[PDB]
RNA sequence: CGGCGAAGAACCGGGGAGCCG
RNA sequence: CGGCGAAGAACCGGGGAGCCG
C-alpha cells in the first residue's frame, strides 16, 4: 500500500532502533557514507559493509535501484522507518534516504549480530 | 590603475569600434566562441583567430591569464572598452568578459587588417 | 512581465558539506 | 536569525543558453 515498491520486507522496530543506534556509533571508530549518490558508489565499488535504505523515500526512485544492487553485490541492508531519522544517525542536518557503513570499526561483531538477524527476515 | 593589469597595451577608439563592428558581422558568416570559460578553450586548443578582451572586467582574475596565454599560443588579440558592448556584439543577453573569432566565415580581408593595426600599436 | 544567467543556464561525470542574505 | 543543502553545498572537469516565479 503505502509503502514502496522498493521495500521488501519488513523490518520490526526493535531491530531498526539497533541499526540506526549501531550506524551512529560506528562514526565514532569506523566509517559511513551518506546519501544515495555516496551510498550507491560505495556498493557498486565493493565498499559496502551494510545499506541503511529509508521506508519513507518519495520519489521512491530516488533509493529504488538499492536493494536489487545490494543483493547483486551481495551486500546486506536494511530498512528504517524514517530518513529523518536517518539523517539525524548519520550526523547531518538534512534527511538521508540511503546510507552505507564501510568501515564496521570497533562494532564488526554487533553488525555482525545485527545482519544475521536481517537474513532471518528474509 | 585604473585599468587592471592585464590591460597590456593601448586600442584606440576607431580599432575598438572596427573590431567590435567586425565580430557582430562574424557571427552569422562564421563562428564565435562567447564567455571565458569558451575563449580560453579555444587559444588552449588553436582555434583562436582573434580574442576579444574587455577592459573594464572586474575582477580582473577572471580574463587577466588571457594575454600571456594568447601570446603563448601566439594568437592575436584586442582589447575593447565595454563588456557591455561586447556583450551585445556577440548576441547574448548578459556582459561579456571576452570572445574569440573561431572562423572568419566570409570576412578574412578585414580580420587580416585589424590584425595588423594590432600588430602595430604596443 | 519581472528576478537570475557567458563572472557560464539546462544536462553529465568527479566531489562529499556547506552556500546565501 | 532566517532561506536553501545527502532528493547532493563549495569546488574540479565536460557542456555551451537558459533557469526561476
Ligand atoms: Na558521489
Ligand atoms: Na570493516
Ligand atoms: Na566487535
Ligand atoms: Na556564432
Ligand atoms: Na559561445
Ligand atoms: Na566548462
Ligand atoms: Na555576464
Ligand atoms: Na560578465
Ligand atoms: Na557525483
Ligand atoms: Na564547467
Amino acid at each position: 500500500g503505502p509503502e514502496a515498491s522498493y521495500v521488501r520486507f519488513e523490518v520490526p522496530e526493535d531491530m531498526q532502533n539497533e541499526a540506526l543506534s549501531l550506524l551512529e556509533k560506528v562514526r565514532e571508530s569506523g566509517k559511513v557514507k551518506k546519501g544515495t549518490n555516496e551510498t550507491t558508489k560505495a556498493v557498486e565499488r565493493g565498499l559496502a559493509k551494510l545499506v541503511y535504505i529509508a521506508e519513507d523515500v518519495d520519489p521512491p526512485e530516488i533509493v529504488a535501484h538499492l536493494p536489487l544492487l545490494c543483493e547483486e553485490k551481495n551486500v546486506p541492508y536494511i530498512y528504517v522507518k524514517s530518513k529523518n531519522d536517518l539523517g539525524r544517525a548519520v550526523g547531518i542536518e538534512v534527511p538521508c534516504a540511503s546510507a552505507a557503513i564501510i568501515n564496521e570499526g570497533e562494532l564488526r561483531k554487533e553488525l555482525g549480530s545485527l545482519v544475521e538477524k536481517i537474513k532471518g527476515l528474509q
